[PDB]
């Protein structure tokens, strides 16, 4: 990722916030020169992405995790709200379309996790916390977790470098910014909320 | 990507439909074992993803394209609607959470595209086609395009392999499936609509 200076994070908490808010991530490694990716829930341990630790799991039947045994670098991509910006919204001549989006790319050394039950149970706790009411695993569900464990592989990524993009129209002037924000308010309220939180800095 | 048989596409038309519907893709290369990714609009040339050609562009200022000569194996990830499935929705004991989603992973060789103007103009046409009204570039806009072109690097991907995941709760029983779809209908109608279209020709036991 090439972070355009105008679209850089305003505060390091912004990157960590996007990661925590969007745990369904893309985990990428290189296998014989070919990138291979798995969609998986990934949670953050620590206050910052850079220097933090990511924890995730995937299927044992998914051969991707075999590339982690040698502890290569892996890239984990967290994607926030996003949306196409049509020149119809800009309502100007000379116009060029855009795509507004936010994302955090974390790269670091992967390590297979022996504590696979701990990872999945911490993932439940993290993903249920924003819900009201939250689901708490019962003894019967935790027994089911143990029964499922042979089929899961858990992993940790120690983040060496983080790049975060917040391309949220902050370069526009007040007039068009309002047009873009109002257009997203309708059917992309997540993007509109992220625009509001992005100017909160 | 490992495509679990239970979540496989019923027809290759499903993969191409997802790609066309979700053009803001992730373009990934690997350089000396380190993956690098760029978010970019990518369009499909042809009726099928496998064997088809993808066209996209990124910033010339983005050093990612410099790797295309020495590392031409590239993955393009197209992501459709998705959403967390809480066991609260199931309303059953023994339960395990899930994340429902659909995605297409296209892998192949990348090459620089010589006609960058054609790529960006076809990208406009594709992204405006589902809109009403659709925006057609004015002469002044097309002049601006030509003025901006030096700052673009356009690329082509000849797709060797396509893998598609449609993890849309098809393994649940009908009762639980209905609960999941109804829960998504409110604030994730795109995901609910995708569940509906995916279950049309979904084949168990195939
Ligand atoms: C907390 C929320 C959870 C989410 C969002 C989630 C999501 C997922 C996803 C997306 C996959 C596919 C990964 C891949 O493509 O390789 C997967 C696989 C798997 N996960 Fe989880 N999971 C969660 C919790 C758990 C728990 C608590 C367990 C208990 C052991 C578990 C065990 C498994 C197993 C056994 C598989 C392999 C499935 C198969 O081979 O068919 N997961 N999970
Ligand atoms: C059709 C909808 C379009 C979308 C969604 C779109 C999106 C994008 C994105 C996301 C980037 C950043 C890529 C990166 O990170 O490297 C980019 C770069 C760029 N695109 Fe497009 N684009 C569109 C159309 C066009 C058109 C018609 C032109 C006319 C030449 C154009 C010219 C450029 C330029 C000059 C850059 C580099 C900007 C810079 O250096 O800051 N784009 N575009
Ligand atoms: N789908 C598997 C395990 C999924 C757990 N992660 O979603 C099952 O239901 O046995």
């Amino acid at each position: 990722m090439h972070v355009f200076p105008r679209y850089a994070a305003a505060r390091p908490e912004q990157a960590a916030e996007l990661v925590r808010s969007n745990p369904f991530a893309l985990v990428v490694s290189a296998v014989d020169g070919v990138p291979v990716a798995t969609h998986a829930p990934v949670i953050l341990e620590g206050d910052a992405v850079e220097g933090g630790t990511l924890l995730g799991h995937m299927a044992r039947a998914n051969p991707h995790w075999r590339s982690f045994a040698s502890s290569p670098d892996v890239l984990v991509v967290f994607s926030g709200p996003h949306g196409y910006v049509s020149p119809t919204v800009y309502a100007t001549d000379p116009a060029v379309p855009a795509w507004d989006y936010a994302a955090v790319h974390a790269t670091g050394r992967v390590e297979l996790a022996e504590d696979a039950l701990d990872v999945v149970e911490r993932t439940v706790a993290a993903l249920e916390a924003p819900r009201d009411p939250a689901w708490t695993p019962t003894p019967a569900s935790r027994e089911r977790f143990r029964a499922l464990l042979p089929g899961v592989v858990a992993f940790r990524v120690r983040v060496r470098t983080e790049q975060s993009m917040f391309a949220l129209s902050q370069d526009l002037d007040a007039e068009r910014y309002a047009r873009v924000r109002e257009a997203f308010a309708a059917d992309n309220p997540g993007l509109a909320d992220l625009m509001d939180r992005s100017l909160e800095h």
